RNA sequence: AAAAAAA
RNA sequence: AAAAA
RNA sequence: AAAAAAAAA
RNA sequence: AAAAAAA
RNA sequence: AAAAAA
RNA sequence: UUUUUUUUUUU
RNA sequence: UUUUU
RNA sequence: UUUUUUUUU
RNA sequence: UUUU
RNA sequence: AAAAAAA
RNA sequence: UUUUUUU
RNA sequence: AAAAAA
RNA sequence: AAAAAAA
RNA sequence: AAAAAA
């Protein structure tokens, strides 16, 4: 063990449980285009792709959002970013908002699924909506893949 | 061995008894945030009435028991000056002539400075009252007030 | 034993003249022996493709390791050098390349402040760590500044 | 211990392998000139001679070096191993010289395990150096 | 331990060297006359033979030095060393002889912590004596 | 503690020193063209400026530079140093690199015990590299 | 005590800078004192004659010991510096000589290897350690080498 | 368990 | 001391 | 994981 | 124990 | 466990 | 790395 | 856990 | 400690 | 938490 | 080293 | 570390 | 117990 | 505890 | 508690 050069037997018994298709559990960094006074919808069809390795999954849990702002914030101002998070069984009204305390620095915020509201969620529907001053928002997003 | 349980998978059963003391609209401590349009040299008094709102889910409370307030410099200084702000408490019973200042120690970044009301100050105000006086070079400063609704 | 010649080492570890070596066999030499280092050299990027960093640039007479014909990688670490586009923040993106077969991570930092560099880096586990040349390929760069600095852990040999 | 024989309650048929590995110090010997240096193939180490004729590959770990000759006249012995790889050839000399005129020198080097692969009889282990005309080596290997 | 690539949370670019110092022990020979001092030249350190052609400047800590050839018939092999430095030469002769006539003779000295400044190759490291034509010399020194 | 002045029973006259040594941490800046070293001079602490005229000679322990103006548009301050010693310059390029445009660049070199020696107004302490048209340096030497 | 001349001895055995010494009355010198040395120096023997080593041998400036005329031999040990005839091992012999009277003692070593030098020493007692001038002998050295080397401790004075 | 905050 | 994987 | 093989350098 | 994953 | 050394 | 209130099983 | 004195 | 044979949880 |  | 276990 | 049956 | 020295 | 004061 | 510094 870890002192061997060559190759060893191995007894192995009877064949095994199998799955050619396991789960994963990831975290995914993706961007978004966001404008100006309106909220967009991230849709989770942005996490099934053959970027991420991905692409043969059909379905997703969602456990927390982080978000970051990507672009710079307009003139004189600072950069911030709002996250409302969405469910099939009821939308929510939360504003969960972070301010950058720098117009240089990034201005980051994030909410956490509990456990009650982690079911699934297919590339149809969506996980939350995003504000901010700056045009483009990056987005870390944890999540099993299944 | 036999002593595991506290995931429950279906409904259970309440065994109730009498019936509660119950109020349907209770009191709430809340962190508002919000900005102000500020001017060169002239003060700013901040209503209280902007912590009733429905954009805070507090539209429906009259009164309010401010226990401290906080703010930052929402946008940037003129040119060649770093951020400042100063905050002057207010109170029906008597105004202060404290000027809490907090400036900034980098041109870009915001400057921040609070204070904290004490217990024997911390009544109720309503909307026509007002909670300080805000002066700052940048022409926007944001606001969180850690308060009571009631 | 016996007696003595006036070698004064005064206090062992405070002598202040020259003190004789009772020297033996001659010993196992070697002059041109292995140097484990860390290489400061950068690498320049365009905004959208990718850059194949060679092996090469680690043998130079900049770096003193100008007489060796090969070494092993065992981590590499990348940083923007060059100011990021309007509007952007920095990011860097680093994809390692082996001979037995390339790999395809994007192990990728990105600088908060516009102003800061972005940061990322990559460790070769002990079962890759053998030998590159001049003609081989470190890594694929990505990035959207124009210049990229890489410090590159390697021993020389 | 006993005087005759036991009977063994056997099992399940086990795992069974008709040509397993060998680690071994394979000693041979090789011709090498005056400032030059000679490689030495891996192909010397699979041989009947060695009982590793059925063996095609090998993991060499360390390597050692003997004058098995004579020094010139006036001089001492002394020999020097350059480590060769095919993912990139060394450049390093390791150097032992003899401090007697009539005395062997003897010189080694040993392969990290991040470097421990196989080599073919194609391949080469190391390159010799020596003032005398042969040199004794025993390389310490894994075939397989 | 690991089997793949992990990823490394760098941070701030560090403070770099590419041109580095380097301990060493730099084995190289000299030619000595019979009743000759030899002004051993700190110049032969700095070659592509050691790696530390790219430096122009040493700190020499100990030096070393064997018998490389036979002495002449009757006679047990003899090395000398004299100290040299710039701010003054010394006067040692820091001798050693060998008790078999087929075995070298060492000899050594180790400079002290005051008197270890850099040297360049014009400057001369020790005058070596020996009624053998060569002398092995091992330095171990700090290139800068 | 006592108010009011108190006698001193002194004794015998003691040994005096009207010119004394002195620890110092001189802060100083030079001028740096791009891609060119400059020699920073040692008289550069020997001025009225640091109180420090009165001295000829001086023992420099460590050398600290910083970047005292703007990099080139879209670059990162850096800012190289190479000791330099009369018995034998070195070839160190002691670099820092600055993580942020807007904040200087910063690297420093402390000198060994045994390379502790004096150094006139003629001499020079190190090279200086930066994109950077000016470098503040600060340096912990001795006057004597 | 008092306040500071400002000596900056740092950390006490480390300063860099020169520190004043607080001398007092002048002490006792001696400017030609003793010296305890290992003299090296060689005789040469024939085979089957004795050889008196005179003590005029270790007054010399090759050994820094010229200003000395007298010295207190404190023991002698030889070693045969030339080969030994054919067929022969080497060998040398060793018999005190003092000027109170003179030992018949012959302290001999023999190599077991042809190519080895033979060694043997001896060691005078305290009793007999006076001083020795240059007309003085020491001891008489016997061989079938050609020479002999002597490496003398003694006391110088 | 859920709402200021703190290095 | 009882149940239902 | 019995022997053969580098060594805690 | 290795890799992916939250402060 | 690299390269130097009471 | 340390708290005020809406309900809340259990020691 | 779930259902029972 | 490692490579192959045998023991024992 | 997913693997044999 | 022989019978019925070897936990 | 269980023991009990003829050389 | 030689010759130098917080 | 500060200053003045005896060995 | 001055001025320098793993
Ligand atoms: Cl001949
Ligand atoms: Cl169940
Ligand atoms: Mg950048
Ligand atoms: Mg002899």
């Amino acid at each position: 063990g870890d002192n061997s050069n060559v190759v060893t037997m191995i007894r192995a018994g009877s064949y095994p449980k199998v799955n050619p298709t396991p789960t994963w559990v990831r975290a995914i960094p993706f961007e978004v285009s966001v404008q100006s006074g309106i909220a967009f919808k991230v849709p989770v069809g942005s996490l099934f792709s053959a970027n991420f390795r991905t692409d043969s999954f059909t379905s997703v849990t969602v456990m927390s959002v982080r978000a970051w702002t990507q672009l710079t914030p307009p003139v004189n101002e600072y950069s911030f970013v709002r996250l409302k998070p969405l469910f099939k069984t009821g939308d929510s009204t939360e504003e969960f908002e972070g301010r950058a305390s720098n117009i240089n620095t990034r201005a980051s915020v994030g909410y956490r699924i509990p456990t009650n509201l982690r079911q699934n969620t297919v590339a149809a529907d969506n996980v939350c909506e995003v504000r901010s001053n700056c045009r483009q928002v990056a987005l870390v997003i944890s999540c099993c893949f299944n």
